[PDB]
């Protein structure tokens, strides 16, 4: 059962390079606006304790160099929305897809198009961790790379990369500039919180194992949401809510395994291991498929 | 350290749908040729014992319906090269990238754009397994989906999907229609041989780990090449050849760890497991990064 990323072509045609003085990063060119992290206007010195409103007042359109491949785009206005810089440019991107800006919840998945100085390098499938970071392999100079989902030709942009945290994970904002997680765009001391496993996604993945004919972990037992969540506590799993149960409702109706029956399976796997067995050819429990991801690919 | 697929846009613009009778699958539209699996001309029954020369001689150009989005392409010639059908069409694809066809070897990696009925659905990064199969995620009807690498904006096409094997793995051809492995485009009892781990790829990834500052799995031992292979083959690891040792030369020089010293570390990892630790971002020994991948 392979993780898959969305086809990235619609996003590839929006990636540009944004340069302000000595700093170069990636920007997103949609219609006549280029979106990028506001810390592009900061000198390493500024990063220490920036006043972004002031730093931007001292900037002019001529301070921004935007390049779309071989072509310079002329900036004709600049503004900020939260942590995102918005550069109005002279030309509308003729490759702008149908798109929306959306904010996702921890545990949800998206694809990231990793870019180096405006040029797309690779694409991978992510989950937003419960601690609001992304475990990403990242190029040098990937700031401003974006995360997205695609639904019927409409690109839903959900993430823009802003920073690497000391533990090697990544932190960013939605496309309206609101941070995911308790992080700020400053060179200060900050660290990811202790992470947990995304329980509703593990359950979804066990449903995928059953749809694919791996059934050995199924047992006769059921459990209670409360009894399960105390077991979840001890193994650093996110608490499971009635919301999560209803979301798994389709897979429970499709496979015949009630969610609390599957929870009894997961509780046993957590307490006793896999006894040398494998689930979808894996010895570890996967938590970066959502229930939606599983219904989609199955 | 995440497995990344190549950006798929250059291939998305080449995917089309090919229909012959009641059979529909994916085709690849490059210049004025559409490439697709020749079993598009078969019904399910034909698959037991297809005679492709007989099935194809009975077809004319208008028996092939090619759709590129909302536009029908007119087929104006056809021919078979090994196991791929080549449909000549009216129109050169305006979105044809710089491209080439390359036949890869087991252990090599590539991205696969998985498609249903001509529309791209997802992209993932692959290794050609030592048993010449792909551990894919095939949608129903993903036949004709292609595998590729992209190097300096030139797309190297190396794989086209033809068959599902009974174990859930996938078999296919290069773009000249020659199957990878002993498989055929016929519904026989063929099965993937025992899969092995790509040893040279695990060792390259261990060097990646050391370059990025993980050293906990190193030890003070070395090994002969032959002692290493005697042990590794007991874990279903591929034998390591002197070519592989040479290939790891650069990463050895970069890290100051002799290749056979890294082999000793692998031997101990296989003996001990990870003891709850991780190497790059993983709790398993990763074998789908090549030595070429790691230098990048
Ligand atoms: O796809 C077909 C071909 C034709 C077909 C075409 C229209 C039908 O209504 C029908 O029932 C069958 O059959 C397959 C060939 C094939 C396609 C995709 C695979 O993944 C595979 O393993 C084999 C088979 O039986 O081996």
């Amino acid at each position: 059962f392979r993780k898959m990323a969305f086809p990235s072509g619609k996003v590839e045609g929006c990636m540009v390079q944004v340069t302000c003085g000595t700093t170069t990063l990636n920007g997103l060119w949609l219609d006549d606006v280029v979106y990028c992290p506001r810390h592009v206007i900061c000198t390493s010195e500024d990063m220490l304790n920036p006043n972004y409103e002031d730093l931007l007042i001292r900037k002019s359109n001529h301070n921004f160099l935007v390049q779309a491949g071989n072509v310079q785009l002329r900036v004709i206005g600049h503004s900020m929305q939260n942590c995102v810089l918005k550069l109005k440019v002279d030309t509308a991107n003729p490759k702008t897809p149908k798109y929306k800006f959306v904010r996702i919840q921890p545990g949800q998945t998206f694809s990231v198009l990793a870019c180096y100085n405006g040029s797309p390098s690779g694409v991978y499938q992510c989950a937003m961790r419960p601690n609001f970071t992304i475990k990403g392999s990242f190029l040098a100079g990937s700031c401003g790379s974006v995360g997205f989902n695609i639904d019927y030709d409409c690109v839903s942009f959900c993430y823009m990369h802003h920073m690497e945290l000391p533990t090697g994970v990544h932190a960013g904002t939605d496309l309206e500039g609101n941070f995911y997680g308790p992080f700020v765009d400053r060179q200060t001391a900050q660290a990811a919180g202790t992470d947990t496993t995304i329980t509703v996604n593990v359950l979804a993945w066990l449903y995928a194992a059953v749809i694919n004919g791996d059934r050995w972990f199924l047992n006769r037992f059921t459990t209670t949401l409360n009894d399960f969540n105390l077991v979840a506590m001890k193994y650093n799993y996110e608490p499971l809510t009635q919301d999560h149960v209803d979301i798994l409702g389709p897979l429970s109706a499709q496979t015949g395994i009630a969610v609390l029956d599957m929870c009894a399976s997961l509780k046993e796997l957590l307490q006793n291991g896999m006894n040398g067995r494998t689930i979808l050819g894996s010895a570890l429990l996967e938590d970066e498929f959502t229930p939606f991801d599983v219904v989609r690919q199955c």
